[PDB]
């Protein structure tokens, strides 16, 4: 059994105009998380993690994320394949992920050197999940940008308790 807030139609998710793939490369800190599977948790609050975007020769991204868990750095890797338009992607080697039938990424907005908002949508075990990530080039962002991310998340149907701002750490993510 599972009850999820429905995924928004793609019409409600903007696309970053004139997307420059080479400028989006590098490390981003996850300063905000929102989604239908994301829950606020004051007992064990979400720790900040990082995601590195590297363009390959064929213009796909090698996306490597690192998080601090159980006193160790856990790495996980995926391939974002360019989609129907620039700033859009699908997942490479989807068959290597048990239960996964669909995976979409859309870059909503970015200035490339400070911040970015990225929309994800996937179907896993026939359940449709979506999330929005607030990327920061630094671990801290302005209140204006964080409130913008909150209202965009709310526009896609998510309540406050489905929006989290991970706490900055130094382990694993400063590399
Ligand atoms: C929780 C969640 C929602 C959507 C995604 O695309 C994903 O990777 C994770
Ligand atoms: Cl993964
Ligand atoms: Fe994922
Ligand atoms: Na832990
Ligand atoms: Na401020
Ligand atoms: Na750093």
């Amino acid at each position: 059994t599972s009850d999820l807030i429905p995924a928004p139609p793609l019409s409600k998710v903007p696309l970053q105009q004139n997307f420059q793939d080479n400028q989006f490369q590098g490390k981003w800190y996850v300063v905000g998380l929102a989604g239908n599977a994301i829950l606020r948790e004051d007992k064990d609050p979400q720790k900040m993690y990082a995601t590195i975007y590297e363009l390959k020769e064929d213009k796909s991204y090698n996306v490597t994320s690192v998080l601090f868990r159980k006193k160790k750095c856990d790495y996980w890797i995926r391939t974002f394949v360019p989609g129907s338009q620039p700033g859009e992607f699908t997942l490479g080697n989807i068959k290597s992920y048990p239960g996964l039938t669909s995976y979409l990424v859309r870059v909503v907005s970015t200035n490339y050197n400070q911040h970015a908002m990225v929309f994800f949508k996937k179907v896993s075990q026939n359940r449709e999940y979506f999330k929005i990530t607030l990327y920061g080039r630094t671990k801290e962002l302005t209140s204006e940008l964080k409130e913008n991310f909150i209202r965009f998340s709310k526009s896609l149907g998510l309540p406050e308790n489905h929006i989290v701002f991970p706490v900055p750490i130094d382990q694993c993510i400063d590399g």
